[PDB]
C-alpha cells in the first residue's frame, strides 16, 4: 500500500513551517525518538524544501505498514492550494523499522548526506532524479 | 581590531566540510558552548554556504577580543586557492560572551532565523544584501 500527500509550501508556509507540518503528519503527536530524529534534521530538510526538492520527487516514509509519498507545492500552486492534500494519515506512518528518503539535487548530496548522518541512520537523501 | 580569513569552499570542500573547517578555526579544537552551538547549527550553516551566502558578505564572529570576518571562496577561486587565508588565529576567537552573524539570502531569512533560534541565541542570520 502506498498513499500520497501534498503540502502547501512557500510562499504559503516557509520551508521550516512546511517541515514542521510534515513532521506532525508523520508522528501524530507522539513524543518519541522518531519525532526527535525528524526534528533534529530540520535544518537539512528545510534547506531542501527551500530548494523545491520535493516538488517533483516525493519525501518517502517507509514503515511496518503503508508507504507515504509527500510532495510540496510552491508559488501559485501553494497560494491556490487546489492540488493540496494534507489529510491525516489512517495508520501509524513510522511504525516499527521506519525510514525516510529525502529528495535532493545530486550536486548537494555530498553535504546533505553527511549532515543527515550526524542525526540519523534512518533518514537518508537520494538524487531527486531517481526513486527509492 | 578586526581580522579576516578566507576559506576554500566548494568544490574544494563541500559545504559541510567548509563549516567544519570554520568551526575548527574559531574553536581551535577546544570544547564548550561555542563548539557545541556551532556544531548544532551545522545543517543551517552548510545550507547557507551551499548557497554561497559568505562569498561577498562575511560570517562575523564577535568575542571578548578581536572581531573575525570569514569569507568563502567558490568554484575557480576555491580550486586554485589564490585568495585563501586559513591561518590559525592568534587569539581566542569565541572568548567570553561571543556571537556570530551568518549572511543569508533574503528569501530564506524566515526559515533560517527560525531554525537557528532552536539551537542558539548567539548565532543569528542577517540579510546578505544589507
Ligand atoms: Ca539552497
Amino acid at each position: 500500500t502506498v498513499v500520497s500527500r501534498t503540502f502547501r509550501s512557500s510562499p504559503h508556509r516557509d520551508a521550516l513551517q512546511t517541515w514542521d507540518a510534515i513532521v506532525e503528519l508523520l508522528t501524530q503527536g507522539k513524543d518519541g525518538t522518531a519525532r526527535s530524529e525528524l526534528r533534529a534534521v530540520t535544518g537539512v530538510a528545510a534547506s531542501l524544501i527551500a530548494d523545491q526538492a520535493p516538488k517533483s520527487a516525493p519525501i518517502v516514509a517507509t514503515c511496518d505498514g503503508p508507504r507515504t509519498r509527500i510532495y510540496c507545492l510552491f508559488d501559485e500552486d501553494a497560494i491556490d492550494g487546489d492540488d493540496a492534500n494534507e489529510e491525516v494519515l489512517g495508520f501509524e506512518p513510522l511504525k516499527g523499522d521506519w525510514g525516510m528518503s529525502l529528495p535532493c539535487p545530486k550536486e548537494q548530496l555530498g553535504w546533505v548526506q553527511s549532515a543527515l548522518k550526524k542525526h540519523s541512520s534512518r533518514i537518508i537523501a537520494r538524487d531527486l532524479s531517481q526513486g527509492i
